[PDB]
């Protein structure tokens, strides 16, 4: 069945089954079906010919969904635009992607753009005057045409097409353990790919999407009530956003009994992190994946079990999808053999079709192989008898004292050593070198009395696994690891008060 059927098929079956559900607003398979068949209706009698993608502004709204579905029923891609991306790189999105049209849940507040604008009450009067109305099921966006355009930080437009979304879906659904009818939670912005990690995987099962919002995060004590009321069952967000739930003391199995299906990407999943989810939730699956936006998402994925914690202090990102395959490169296009390490490359359905429009982009990044389209991640790893090893971004491969370092290596022994709990590296470059490492961590419990004291008891620990030119120089403690807008940790904040 077509991925929409496989979706409307829930609107059948479970009409009134919630299908998104945001604070107090709610919709059910039944509406989301209904108001979208009527936008796309709408879409069409606007624009016959047209099918330039489509703006949809907001946040966490359930109109988020039923834009999104309603953009595709009437052969649209859309472009997720969350609340938090800058004004300046919104507008850039209008002009640079070929956009003639915005849908937004709430009021548009960045200064005009380039495009028509249907927003709050417009976009009410089109669900209520073309209700009951239905689009031509023939206009459904289908096979490599795009379904939808998420942006690149800056800001490139990665193109992900019916195939792409249908072979990460499908993959997602059945190697996940996923079941029907379950809670997903969804904390990535619409604007980020790791929440089409929840999105699709639950409508195609008639699952029940239960949205965190910003404002929510920000105040902890909203946050874990919402948390303890959702009944969650299968949590997707990032390994920093796990992290902080759980520097909350009551965030285990008490607060989310039916927890079983914890979904993590677009980070390093700390080996610590996974043992405390383990143990504060003995009944449920932890599965780590890796992926970059140009391939879809994820493409790697492994169950992570204490066997796994056991053996691998480092965890591994996981194995491919078998629809397609990694290629580990060094140097020249010299294939690195099964061990050694070299820039991770994807090949198959599952890699996007490339940068919309910018064959200047999609040259260096994108390349065809036998056939199929490939994508260089810009990620250093290696290979293992089919199990894929994340090392780091070949950008963050540092160099100091005449020898070269990785950052995420050196805070991955940093977090280990006792009274780290959290910990960044933020390389310090005096002139336009790098002059020195500062060590930014969140201190777990401890007796010292002095500053000093605590800075050499780490760094001596440190010591007994890094070279000593591999030591940062300077430490420097705060309660926390900011995270940005998508839950990732904000190394350009922190940068930007070193400097300060
Ligand atoms: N499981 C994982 N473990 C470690 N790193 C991961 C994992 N999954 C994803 N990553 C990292 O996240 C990157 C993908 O993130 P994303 O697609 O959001 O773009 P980004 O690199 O973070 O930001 P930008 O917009 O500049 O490209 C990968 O290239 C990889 O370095
Ligand atoms: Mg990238």
């Amino acid at each position: 069945m077509k991925l929409l059927e496989q979706i409307e098929k829930w609107a059948a079956e479970t009409p009134d089954q919630t299908a998104f559900v945001w604070r107090d607003a709610k919709i059910t398979y039944k509406q989301l079906k209904e108001d979208s068949d009527a936008l796309a209706h709408w879409i069409s009698s606007e624009y016959p010919d047209d099918r330039s993608p489509i703006m949809v502004y907001g946040h966490m709204q359930p109109e988020m969904i039923i834009n999104f579905l309603g953009c595709v029923k009437a052969g649209h891609a859309y472009i997720p635009v969350d609340l938090s991306i800058p004004a300046d790189r919104v507008q850039r999105i209008a002009e640079n992607s070929g956009a003639k049209l915005l849908l937004s849940a709430t009021a548009v507040t960045v200064t005009d753009l380039p495009v028509r604008i249907v927003s709050e009450d417009n976009l009410k009067d089109i669900f209520f005057t073309h209700k009951g109305n239905t689009p031509n099921p023939e206009h459904a966006v289908k096979g490599d045409e795009n379904f939808y355009i998420i942006y690149t930080s800056g800001p490139k437009g990665v193109q992900i097409t019916y195939n792409c979304l249908v072979s990460f879906t499908k993959w997602a659904v059945e190697d996940f353990n996923l079941q029907t009818g379950q809670v997903f939670l969804n904390q990535a912005p619409f604007s980020f790919d790791l929440s089409v990690m929840d999105i699709y995987p639950s409508l195609v099962t008639g699952g029940t999407l239960w949205a965190i919002d910003k404002d929510m995060i920000a105040r902890p004590k909203d946050l874990f009530a919402s948390l303890e009321q959702s009944d969650i069952q299968v949590w997707t967000s990032t390994p920093s956003f796990a992290e902080m739930c759980l520097m909350e003391a009551s965030f285990s199995e008490s607060m989310l009994p039916n927890m079983k299906t914890f979904l993590f990407c677009g980070e390093v999943l700390p080996n610590e992190v996974a043992r405390k989810l383990i143990e504060r939730f003995p009944k449920a699956t932890i599965m780590n994946t890796y992926g970059p936006t140009e391939a879809t998402v994820a493409v790697t994925g492994i169950h992570v079990t204490e066997e796994v914690l056991d053996q691998y202090k480092s965890l591994p990102v996981g194995y491919c999808k078998s629809d397609c395959r990694l290629l580990i490169m060094k140097e020249d296009g010299t294939i690195a053999p099964d061990g050694e390490k070299g820039e991770i490359v994807i090949v198959g359905p599952s890699v996007s079709v490339g940068y919309l429009g910018s064959p200047e982009l999609t040259e260096k990044a994108f390349t065809m192989i036998d056939g199929e389209r490939a994508y260089k991640t810009g990620d250093a790893g290696y290979v293992e008898n089919g199990l894929l090893f994340y090392n780091g971004r070949l950008d963050f491969q540092i160099k100091l004292h005449g020898y070269r370092m990785e950052l995420e290596e050196i805070e991955h022994h940093l977090r280990a050593c006792s009274y780290v709990e959290g910990a960044v590296i933020v390389p310090i470059k005096k002139g336009e070198k790098y002059d020195y490492l500062l060590a930014v961590v969140v201190p777990g419990e401890h007796s010292f009395e002095k500053e000093f004291k605590l800075t050499s008891a780490i760094k001596k620990e440190l010591n007994e696994r890094l070279p000593n030119y591999m030591i940062p120089r300077k430490f420097m403690y705060q309660s926390s690891i900011p995270m940005t807008p998508n839950g990732k940790v904000d190394r350009k904040k922190l940068l930007s008060e070193v400097t300060a």
